[PDB]
This record gives C-alpha cells, sequence and structure tokens, in this order.
C-alpha cells in the first residue's frame, strides 16, 4: 500500500519516471514543483480520481483506480520521496 509499492504495483511507472520526464511529469518534478505543501496534496489527490488538463505538459491523464486511503499515501509520498 505505501507509494514506493504502489508506484510498482498500478500502472503508474509505465507513463511516470523517477528522475527525467518521459511523457507527463517525472517523481523529481513534482517533488520540487510542491515539496511537502497544504493544497497540492488535495489538487493532486483529486487529479489521480478525475484526471489533469494543461499543468505539466500536453498529454492529459485519465481516472486511475485509487480510493480516499491509497490518494493520502500517494499524494504524501510524491511530495516527500523516499
Ligand atoms: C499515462 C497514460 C499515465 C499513467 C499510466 C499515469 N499518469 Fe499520472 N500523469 C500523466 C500525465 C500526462 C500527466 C500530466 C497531465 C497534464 O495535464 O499536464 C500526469 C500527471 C500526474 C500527476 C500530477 C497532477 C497535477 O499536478 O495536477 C499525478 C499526481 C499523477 N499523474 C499520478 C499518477 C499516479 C499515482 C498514477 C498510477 C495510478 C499515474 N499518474 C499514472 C500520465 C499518466
Amino acid at each position: 500500500q505505501d507509494g514506493e509499492a504502489l508506484f510498482k504495483s498500478k500502472p503508474c511507472a509505465a507513463c511516470h519516471s523517477v528522475d527525467t520526464k518521459m511523457v507527463g511529469p517525472a517523481l523529481k518534478e513534482v517533488a520540487a514543483k510542491n515539496a511537502g505543501v497544504e493544497g497540492a496534496a488535495d489538487t493532486l489527490a483529486l487529479a489521480i480520481k478525475n484526471g489533469s488538463q494543461g499543468v505539466w505538459g500536453p498529454i492529459p491523464m485519465p481516472p486511475n483506480p485509487v480510493t480516499e486511503e491509497e490518494a493520502k499515501i500517494l499524494a504524501e509520498w510524491v511530495l516527500s520521496l523516499k
């Protein structure tokens, strides 16, 4: 259930990367712009449940399979990485 095991178990590493951008934003890019800030955790949690349109690059993201407890652990891991 942790962000390191959920990034490899769920289909997030297919489009996203750990350092450089592949098609959308990378884990190092979302942590550099939003480094543990209130408001960004709610926008990143609502973006994975509904979808993002024009924020990091030209490619959009569809609504991924994630619950309220998984969106809070994934939002806190992308803001503060291990
Ligand atoms: C390719 C089909 C993707 C997969 C699979 C996942 N994501 Fe994604 N994500 C993708 C793009 C192209 C973008 C940028 C969209 C834009 O308009 O710029 C994103 C963005 C995110 C974000 C940031 C949202 C924001 O800043 O508002 C997060 C937090 C994010 N993606 C998370 C995420 C997770 C947890 C995934 C596995 C369940 C996942 N993404 C898969 C493209 C793709």
